[PDB]
């Protein structure tokens, strides 16, 4: 009979037009059941890199450390080398610009021992936050693979994670990244480059009116021209299972 | 001093350019200033139609004849004439499809007592639900005006309504209309053609990293053959006003 998941190659022609390798890792809800390129790789745990935010925000929530989403953390003066960053934040556009400083105060603000005890209780990835807790999901310790992203974020998405329904539903208003009439994209992007294998990362899920499709993918990002290809590869393979028209 | 409140007539240019009349109102939340194109209309009181599908899901949920955005809402089988409202719906979706009839049964179960109750709670309109309780913001005797619109959707973007955090949640997520890297719409549509004048509103919010622009426009609509104008003129006025590319 069928397996929980099922391999299909065929989306490596996706990779292969555009020079690079990676996986994509798809979760039907209504079926569960999941399709991957790359069942090995679908497994191989990483560094989250800022789809750490996804966590930290949800900590950082429930702590009171964020009191909501339209709180604002001033810039602290410091020049940085990606425009957007130098400017005031709150958590929607922490997240959608993916302002390592911001959340870098709020893991300060967490602190390691409460930083610890959550990632234990949301069962993520392997646990470890050794490095410095403002760089750890960076080039410390914590690794998590895809399939592993794939069930946070399932959690995630049916208000199971162990802080409250009000953390959870701002979350996941933050991720809010594309809405149209034919679909809801909440993802967030990552890129590894502090310790090799330099990666990116798109995880999230699409809503359709009647079932949920999870995804998480990763590709090696040997320089940051590729970026883009996290999409847009994985919008290719939404296209081909025929998820988004 | 300053005005709270501008007449923008050039506006008009794109009411005219589509053969139509109509209000639209724009609430900048930073100034704390509003803009239309018409004072007299967008002061003046209109049915609510399917925009009244706004506060209807708020009692909804905080009275729980709605449990959450998933609880499922089965067809009856009776085939209707727009053929989105045959199937089984959702908070989400029935929002999206502007289902009647599942609304229509909500405020059955809601009843005329508690219905009043929220009515003047939320300071909506005219307050007044005379007409058939499960029929009143199609053709009883609910009026409300474009500002009063906008006023009842502040307090909502707010969370000052006296429903739950947690309904108003749920709601705003209901709204969602469009997102993408340039702005997040959240909105509800509404065409009133039992009484005349017959109507069509576009009524919402625009979000923008750095402030929201509230809106509210009605237009006459003999026809459904005019209902995309809805949209599309604001998007005109906002584009001309520089809020969106
Ligand atoms: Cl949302």
């Amino acid at each position: 009979g069928p397996k929980e998941w099922q391999e299909n190659k065929s989306w490596n022609a996706h990779f292969t037009e555009h020079k690079s390798q990676g996986v994509v890792v798809l979760w039907n809800e209504n079926k569960q059941q999941g399709f991957t390129n790359n069942l090995k790789r679908a497994n191989q745990a990483f560094l989250p890199a800022s789809t750490f935010k996804i966590p930290n925000s949800l900590i950082a929530l429930d702590l009171g450390v964020v009191k909501d989403e339209h709180q604002v953390f001033k810039w602290d003066g410091q020049t940085r080398d990606i425009a957007t960053w130098n400017r005031d934040h709150n958590l929607i556009t922490a997240m959608k610009y993916s302002v390592v400083p911001v959340y870098q105060e709020f893991a300060r603000q967490i602190g390691e021992a409460r930083m610890s005890k959550m990632l234990h209780a949301f069962d993520y990835g392997n646990e470890d936050i050794s490095g410095n807790v403002d760089s750890f999901w960076l080039d410390g310790g914590i690794r998590i693979s895809a399939t592993e992203q794939i069930s946070f974020l399932r959690k995630l998405y049916h208000n199971k994670l162990h802080v409250s329904e009000r953390s959870q539903r701002i979350v996941k208003q933050a991720m809010l990244t594309e809405a149209n009439g034919d679909y809801i994209i909440r993802a967030k992007t990552g890129y590894s480059t502090r310790i090799e294998p330099k990666i990116g990362w798109w995880v999230g899920w699409v809503e359709l009116d009647d079932n949920v499709w999870f995804f998480a993918m990763n590709m090696d990002m040997p320089t940051s021209d590729g970026l883009g290809l996290r999409q847009a590869i994985t919008k290719e393979v939404l296209k081909q299972e025929k998820i988004i028209p």
